[PDB]
């Protein structure tokens, strides 16, 4: 997966991700009104939302769980794969706020209005490997959290501790740890967005064959480290050169560059890993935008079109039917 | 620019390109019925279409010129930038079929029903640097031509001759010459679409950090050579692994990977080179599909919805208004 | 700099480095007998060697300091540049063994017979930024230590603590931290030492143009991370495929691949960074082998040809005069 | 193989190559006086030298054949592998100067005093696939020829014709064709020899981790194309920055960077491809310098120490015994 935070020319804050996986997880878009009692029938535990929530997820026995989402206050959160380097506790740790892996997304969005509130709450938190149901194990995750201040954080639990990083890059992918990727960025200080039209190689004149010679050296594969580098620099270039032009579609242009394509990222089980969907949350507006591998048209669900004091969880069907404008 | 030919699971042939440029060229989609007299008011020359034509282009003084297009017989043609290595004659060459650069697209689509017909006609052809108007110079181009047989050719005029290559790769970009790119493909025989999960480095166990380790080495920049490699291999992987799943959207997924993003491909004049539009012609069906940098929704113009024996050139406005599905 | 540990076919252990710098540091090879009182006239501190020492260094006011060296017990140590991530204490830390940066090399070799002894001693150690003379500041260093057991460690002081890593890779370069490079190795699990002679790209047959197609993707520049990857894999390939052939010259073949070449690694002060010298210590034999940028012939200083109970420090002039065998 | 031509600070011209192969070819250094009748006992053909010759080769039934060599006039020639793209005639072509593949080296050095003379002679030449003995087939070769003027040419026979290229790069490797590599150089116009110390990534400061950030993007593998790029740029940097320092050892520093290392370039027959030897001919002086994988000390054979009007071919044994300077 690849997460991205981007500010538009109008001062609006976009946040979302490419969700890159080789299967459907039975997903739908899910809306939860404020003051709603989410009931986990498995362990008879409950969570009452303080804030209305909207995001992509799945419902297990009437209990909502999210992959990524936002709330009415303009807080966004997304979970991304984090293999090898993650470490969850086997059981609750006495004295800590213990949050089961699958519930972390909802725990953030239901409870807190800002990155600052989340940061404070995470100081004494611990992520625990208790699953939603014993036959549905948790996956290995880390999270990116972002809000209307334009600040983002990265949350990674290692065996050492629950790390909370300020994210000044605007991006997240997968393993290794976040500090590893930040240090990796230093390898690419030689990249240039500006054309290099020629090079005098002594008695041989060299000429650029086309645009783009300044970025030769940028990695083109789909591994987490390469995707991180590409999005970090594509984002930086757009902000440097085109701050006053940034709008919703630009978010998709950036992520499309690191989206997986059917056939070329094959798992050991011979399945194609794809960018299943790409979400873009407009935090100020409470609009969850998304498209899918099958249907590239952007769909918009606006939580403000719902009754935020409603008494039902609402869902919207994941759109996988290509939407074409028939001009004539 | 990046051209692509791809066959769908239903045996339909798609052909089109990313048109990558730093400006608008006043483009519209243009339809010309069959038996239509295209009149060039500049030199009082004419061309009467044998076949109905549909494509992207511009009209100068009522005379249509195309960047890319198709005809009613399922023949497609696209022009792509070809700097440095191109050579056009300064004037007509006695004994040859002389075709002005700007008119080549229309000359192909108006006259011929197939790649095979085109190939024969090009044996004695010469591309001449006579412009549409003395103040509108020609640009440096090469062309990809493809039809319902699934065969594609590449047309490149050098100082040596007018080269016509069989294109077994399914792709075209820009300079160097086509044979150069074909030889460049050999550098990448070590690429693997299948995950490499681990490597035993003597006393150190190495583990894949995420999917995609088989393609490490794929170039990630936006130069013509790198784009050619990426599309060639993305296309090959999809055909190898997912032949029976290939549909219209897959064409866009492939090209999106090599699409330029605002800000990061800056010209010496400090303009951003972008993928302005992406066309996809369904050759059997006479449908010209396209989207744009501004509006990613696919738009469809179907020439068969027109009177092919009509008496007017028809145009359709280039769509740059983002089209969103408002779900709720 | 690039450090390397390698075992020969005869079970001998080689350890040394490319010393990559843009200037001379007034170096000579320095031999110190055992039970010798090294006197620092600056601070009137002393160090009496337990073991005889041989290595490359410089003498300040009769006090020896080393860049790299070995002792009579078969322990080797080398210091390599470690900018940005290093942190030394400003003064002694109460309760710790405090070792001034410049003295660390000698402190290791003078005192300890093995990696195991060193590891124990470092548990309560701290590296302090006290210079040899107030006008000769310390440099930013980390160290590799290795012995006749074939075990190697890496010593890095950060602001967090004095880290001691087991080094199962057999190599060290410069920043980032050692764990960063170990994680970076995972990016390259797709590398193959075995030729890939062909690739069937659908209707296009691709053929290897020469040997080496399996390693396409290996980085070719001279940065610390790239040098680390190259040496790690060159070393691994040689052990995997040619364990029973490894001899002294192989050590130089590996390091030559990452050696800097005059002209192409230019500093901001417009000086060429070069591999000034390459050392190779045969730990069991007490032989310090080295060559230089100017003279590539390997020179051997054997500490066992000296009186290990001698009463003088001895030096040997750094050889920069190309040595040619005139055959006829 | 990798060929290199380089001029020293004293205006002397060096020319030679890394000979990269997975086996011994029974080589020795061979000297032939002038006016010497070389007799091929196989076909009873002869060649009388006009000029004295010195180089690496093998003698079949008293007939000398060379891999690389020089003559008394300061002309040098080397043969390098050229698979796939080479085409030799099956028999003599009427009206041409027909030169058997294996004899080309000697034909150049025995007959001609300069590149200019060679160029003229090649206008009507054809390389023929007639072997030295029916059980010793020719190999696929192209050649680099260079002289005391500092001019170099590349000779490649394709099915189209015998191509003679001016070589303004100073280097040669293997396939593809020479013009292909020249065009490939254009991909690397973005390389910089000068350090890039930092990059401001918006709210993240990026810092160079070590020297060499300007060359990130340089390919590090051992394929012909990658070796060509590396040597071309290493050579260019040294001439640009250090023209007045270039001496004999610099030639070896450049080639060492592209030398194959045992274990990591494995053939399909599971043999290690190595840089067997590296030659460096000082053209003005008639000195053939070389070292080997086993013995890195440079050995010098000076043809001017021989009687150039002698009556015997003379040989010198290929030195594979590591030569060490025992300092103490």
């Amino acid at each position: 997966c690849t997460g991205l935070a981007l500010e538009t020319k109008d001062g609006l804050h976009l946040f979302g991700l490419n969700m890159d996986i080789e299967y459907s997880f039975n997903q739908s878009i899910i809306f939860i009104p404020r003051n709603f009692k989410c009931v986990n029938k498995s362990n008879k535990k409950e969570l009452t939302t303080k804030y209305a929530v909207l995001g992509m997820g799945t419902i297990f026995d009437d209990y909502p769980t999210f992959a990524d989402g936002m709330n009415e206050k303009g807080l966004g959160c997304a979970g991304l794969n984090f293999p090898v380097y993650v470490s969850y506790s086997k059981e609750d740790i006495e004295g800590k706020t213990n949050i089961p892996v699958y519930n972390f997304l909802l725990w953030v969005l239901a409870n807190f209005s800002s990155v600052e509130e989340v940061k404070e709450a995470l100081k004494n938190a611990n992520i625990v490997d208790i699953p939603i149901s014993e036959n549905i194990p948790n996956t290995t995750l880390h999270w990116m959290i972002s809000d209307i201040t334009g600040k983002s954080i990265v949350v990674e639990q290692t065996k050492e501790k629950l790390n909370v990083f300020d994210n000044n890059i605007g991006v997240l992918t997968n393993s290794p740890t976040f500090d590893w990727h930040v240090a990796n960025l230093n390898q690419y200080v030689g990249l240039r967005y500006n054309q290099v039209p020629e090079f005098k190689l002594g008695d041989q004149s060299l000429t650029a064959l086309g645009q783009g010679t300044g970025l030769v050296g940028l990695p083109g594969d789909f591994t987490p480290a390469s995707r991180f580098i590409r999005v970090a620099f594509l984002r930086d270039a757009m902000i440097k050169n085109d701050k006053d032009s940034i709008d919703l579609i630009e978010f998709f242009h950036i992520l499309n560059n690191v989206a997986m394509v059917r056939g070329s990222t094959r798992t050991v089980e011979e399945k194609s890993d794809l960018t299943q969907y790409t979400s873009c949350m407009c935090l100020e507006k409470g609009i969850y935008y998304y498209n899918t591998y099958e249907n590239n048209q952007i769909n918009a669900i606006d939580m403000n079109k719902e009754n935020l004091d409603g008494n039902e969880i609402k869902t919207y069907k994941y759109n996988k039917t290509l939407s074409i404008n028939h001009v004539n």
